[PDB]
């Protein structure tokens, strides 16, 4: 099955002079795709950005991949050479999964290998203000990631990858003083040629305190209820390019308009959990 161009929606939650502190939390997709590969690494899968804690030198990682693909291959690449050298790339890409998804910049000595991935996440925040105690008291935080079938053609993205990427996203925060637990997941797939997307459906989340609890009060998944109507309004205007979908909600959450969301994603609908 070729690779189809992907929309990502996300959420989990993150839990335990001036006071009374609010605002807007803020992850980083670098932060994110770190508990990706980190996950990876544990399951005992090669990962490019890997430590020892101690970070290694990507320019002497680099020379070893190098000096190891000359030998098996019996070329004689110079780091030049191994730039412009297709067989070398794809060895790579063959044995690292992440670059195969997020791609890298790998230096080596007077030459540098670039790799732009195909699955790219936006900064997360989060869907409320957050209480500051200096830590954060409890913050859904949302994504939205993107898949692109162009860029997967360069960094040879296979089905298996965003497979695996649908369950990392599911076990690797968990795995990796604050509990962090994934509460839903959606991935949309367009057919091939569509030219548009759903987009960001972060904003078209809807948060509904419970009785007792305001918008700037949440401090639990019991709190509130998410109310997904109106993202289920924005993907029924795109379903005729829509292809497939993946879905994965945490049962403790409680949820508007998820009978919506599946009804309208049909048999278009895979579960996960």
């Amino acid at each position: 099955m070729p690779i189809l161009d992907s929309d990502i929606l996300y959420l989990y939650d993150a839990k335990l002079r001036m006071d009374s502190v609010t605002g807007r939390n803020l992850v980083s997709d670098v932060r994110l795709k770190r508990y990706l590969r980190d996950y990876w690494l544990d399951d005992g899968q090669d990962i490019w950005v890997r430590k020892n804690g101690t970070t290694t030198d990507a320019k002497s990682r680099m020379s070893v991949l190098l000096e190891e693909y000359n030998r098996t291959s019996g070329q004689k690449l110079s780091t030049k050479e191994a730039r412009n050298s297709g067989e070398f790339r794809s060895w790579l890409l063959d044995r690292l999964m992440d670059v195969r998804l997020f791609g890298a910049t790998m230096p080596m000595e007077n030459s540098s290998i670039t790799f732009t991935g195909p699955v790219q996440f936006s900064w997360g925040y989060s869907l409320h203000r957050v209480e500051i105690n200096w830590r954060v008291l409890y913050s859904l935080i949302g994504f939205h990631g993107i898949v692109s079938r162009n860029r997967a053609r360069h960094t040879g993205l296979r089905e298996s990858d965003l497979e695996a990427l649908d369950r990392a996203m599911l076990e690797a925060i968990p795995t990796e003083k604050i509990g962090q637990i994934p509460r839903f997941y959606l991935r949309l797939e367009y057919s091939e040629g569509y030219p548009y997307r759903v987009g960001d459906l972060r904003e078209d989340v809807v948060l509904e305190p419970v009785q007792g609890k305001t918008l700037d009060t949440l401090r639990d998944v019991r709190d509130y209820v998410i109310n997904l109507e109106k993202v289920a309004d924005r993907i029924a205007v795109r379903l005729d390019g829509l292809a497939g979908a993946r879905l994965y909600v945490h049962p403790d959450v409680t949820f508007r308009g998820l009978d919506s969301l599946t009804g309208v994603l049909g048999d278009k609908l895979q579960t996960l959990s």
